[PDB]
């Protein structure tokens, strides 16, 4: 199911912590959500926000993923600069103003941290939006142990890095998307010529930002049939 998750709901347990990001902003905070019910140890998930910090439609996609049945973490990329602010416009040129190479290694660590998680299996995956899809894709390329990646409408993986990638890909594209989708045949040759395990879609008649449910550009089937597969894309590689 792709509902809103009330931050109540009483199958899931949400509470905000702090992780080490030695190379990036040292202490950082994040969004961790997990099954309320959870006997043995669970996989885990990273959740990248879009280029506004995590506010409360990233929030609301990290319990989404916990709702399924995994430990959803999602940090937060303005933890440099006081936190989400309230606003998307505000976080937007907030999250201009961090460091890239800091923040990108903010949502590595966060994946190492969930590595070694006690009540985690070990195993880890990554989705994110916008941004997080570009953020997602590079996670592709520096762990061969990544258990999957799943970017929606993000940059893509730089050609000459294809090879180092061994995570399966998941890959939603907005038809509208001019952009992003410019540098798709590029990276889907690249995928090809190195023989990778990838799943790509292209959702007609919508842009950028379909999956989310705050914004004009939200289109309800093509969120939900999205959110399926990559449900589907958790459960075989997690």
């Amino acid at each position: 199911s792709n509902a809103q998750v009330e931050f109540t709901d009483p199958e899931i347990f949400a509470e905000y912590i702090t992780y080490p990001s030695p190379n990036g902003h040292g202490e950082v905070r994040g969004y961790l959500v997990k099954p309320a019910k959870m006997s043995g140890k669970t996989p885990a998930v990273v959740v990248v926000h879009e280029n506004r910090g995590l506010n409360p439609y990233i929030e609301d996609v990290a319990r989404r993923v916990a709702k399924a049945g995994y430990i959803a973490l999602a940090p937060d990329g303005l933890n440099s600069v006081g936190g989400y602010p309230g606003n998307d416009d505000k976080g937007r040129e907030l999250q201009q103003q961090v460091d890239p190479t800091k923040l990108m290694n903010d949502f590595f660590a966060a994946i190492e941290f969930m590595q070694r998680y006690p009540q985690a299996t070990g195993k880890v995956g990554i989705t994110g939006f916008c941004y997080g899809g570009g953020v997602s894709n590079a996670a592709a390329v520096a762990y061969p142990e990544l258990a999957c990646a799943v970017p929606f409408y993000g940059r893509q993986a730089p050609t000459a890095d294809v090879a180092k990638i061994e995570a399966p890909l998941l890959l939603h594209f907005a038809e509208l998307d001019t952009r992003i989708n410019e540098g798709w045949p590029a990276y889907e040759a690249a995928l090809k010529a190195n023989n990778k395990v990838y799943e790509a879609y292209i959702y007609p008649g919508v842009n950028h930002g379909f999956h989310n449910d705050s914004t004009p550009r939200y289109d309800k089937s093509a969120a939900d049939l999205a959110w399926q597969r990559t449900l589907k894309w958790f459960d075989k590689y997690l």
